[PDB]
């Protein structure tokens, strides 16, 4: 099981570093961390001797990504995690995601380098990787915490599936019990998802309970995660205006979130 | 790994339900055998009458009791830890949901409705592939183990479903994968190519590639023995002369297992 840290070396990052490499090592797992000369910066130049403008802001950028990964290499290598690091150009967002083809489970920050420590929502970077990856994105805050338990919106949907399907084997191999919420209106309905999503966990080694609500499942979700709760769900698709469940829950959890597509 | 095998019953079936009891003993993995109690043919009556339509679904539901005896007591008869599943409903639709607590299901290309010389897809297990929020292997009619593996890697979504889904069987099984990547451009062809062997190896599983120019669909078909599990991307649009999957998904020979 091969993990992907994609880190831009700033303070928001720190917590998904932190946890790339405590998961590597628990789950006893290769670990792959990408730092993205990001094009975007470099280009500036060509918006407005421009090529050696931008060489000149490449080179930085690169030498910066160069201590970022020397970084987070000796930090690895100093835990016992068979860690490789890896340089790229391009926009961050795309270079991700292509090298997330290769990987089984992604770990970001939240927010980035574009964001002070009082952000609490998501930076564009980690929002379009975990809305086009292949492989679950796990979503880490700003400040290191541990994965002390789960939870699981659940409500039988195919990305739903996917990320109980994701959500399992973390668990399984960190010894976490799965708290399963459905949410809807017809009680019969909601119960029917929970059962079969603690069906699944169960049958995969996984100890799990669940709560059966009505009302809105945004809110629900967000109330019960912790700070250290990584709350699982599927990814969104549409961008709505007033926002998808996920969109609502990805923007405001407090806690490490799972997304799977 | 939870194996889910779909079955009818019928000619056509039998090398899921062979390949399914393999794979869970080889894989030492929990199998569920279900069979669906076709509303389909349930309701024609429907077309008093509730007797009548009443009397088909207990013949019907009858008949798929005989069947999950069958294969639960083969199964058993293996060691393999397995559950048995009498579902009523349209058969693709019932699989489906069932698919959700499953890690990989197993259908027959074809079942009850055509004869032992059908090379097609029935229309319950196309709608499956299609819809499928997990691996679906498609077994032929005759019996036959896996002895090779290959994948049609393009570095798209569901190539790299399929990449991921094939890893872990091609190495409880021991077999190594031809990876056949094709393009116009042989250098994007090969890139794509070394990324997937580089993750089958970082995996524990030997493979070699095959980069090629010219038609996908032709070579993947081509190079696919009896016994080769031909693993790639399920096909999405219906198109007329059919896209790449939908051209190898009909005519190939031997296993295939789609992700999507
Ligand atoms: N250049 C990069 N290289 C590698 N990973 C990156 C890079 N940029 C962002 N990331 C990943 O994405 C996460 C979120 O950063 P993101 O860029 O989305 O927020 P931001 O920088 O604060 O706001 P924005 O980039 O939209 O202006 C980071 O914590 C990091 O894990
Ligand atoms: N009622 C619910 N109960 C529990 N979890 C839910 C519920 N609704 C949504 N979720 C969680 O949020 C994920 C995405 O839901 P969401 O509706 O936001 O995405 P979507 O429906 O697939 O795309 P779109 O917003 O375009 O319809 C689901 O896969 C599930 O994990
Ligand atoms: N009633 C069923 N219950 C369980 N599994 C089924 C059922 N029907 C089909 N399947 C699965 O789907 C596979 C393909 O059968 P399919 O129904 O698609 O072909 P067909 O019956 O010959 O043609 P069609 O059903 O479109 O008339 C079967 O081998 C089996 O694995
Ligand atoms: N050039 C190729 N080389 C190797 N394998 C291929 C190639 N093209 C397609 N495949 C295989 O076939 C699968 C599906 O390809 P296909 O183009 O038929 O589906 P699609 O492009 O995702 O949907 P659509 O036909 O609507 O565009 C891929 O995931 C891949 O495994
Ligand atoms: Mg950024
Ligand atoms: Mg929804
Ligand atoms: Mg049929
Ligand atoms: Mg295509």
């Amino acid at each position: 099981m091969r993990i992907l840290l994609a880190t831009d070396g700033s303070p928001q990052a720190r917590g998904a570093e932190a946890l790339a490499e405590w998961l590597a090592y628990k789950l006893s797992a290769p670990l792959t961390v990408l730092f993205v000369v990001d094009t975007r910066l470099a280009r500036i130049p060509e918006l407005l001797p421009v090529p050696v403008l931008r060489t000149e802001l490449e080179r930085a950028l690169a030498l910066r990504g160069e201590a970022v990964l020397e970084r987070v290499r000796q930090s690895a290598l100093a835990a016992g995690v068979a860690v490789e690091a890896v340089l790229e150009e391009g926009v961050p967002h795309e270079a991700i995601l292509r090298r997330a083809r290769a990987a089984d489970l992604l770990v970001l920050g939240r927010s980035g380098e574009a964001h002070g420590d009082g952000f609490g929502g998501l930076g564009s970077t980690a929002d379009r990787v975990l809305r086009a990856s292949p492989v679950p994105v796990l979503l880490a805050p700003g400040e290191p915490v541990e994965l002390e338990g789960a939870l699981l919106g659940y409500d039988a949907s195919e990305s739903a599936v996917r990320a109980l399907h994701a959500l399992a084997p973390l668990a399984r191999a960190l010894g976490l019990g799965v708290r399963v919420v459905s949410v809807h209106e017809d009680p019969a309905r909601a119960e029917a998802w929970a059962l079969e999503a603690e069906a699944y966990l169960r049958d995969h080694g996984v100890e799990a309970s669940a709560l059966v609500l009505g009302g809105d499942a945004a809110d629900h979700l967000l109330r019960l995660q912790g700070p250290g709760d990584l709350l699982a769900l599927g990814a969104p698709v549409r961008r709505l205006v007033f926002g998808s469940t996920a969109e609502r829950v990805i923007r405001n959890a407090q806690g490490p979130v799972l997304t799977a597509r």
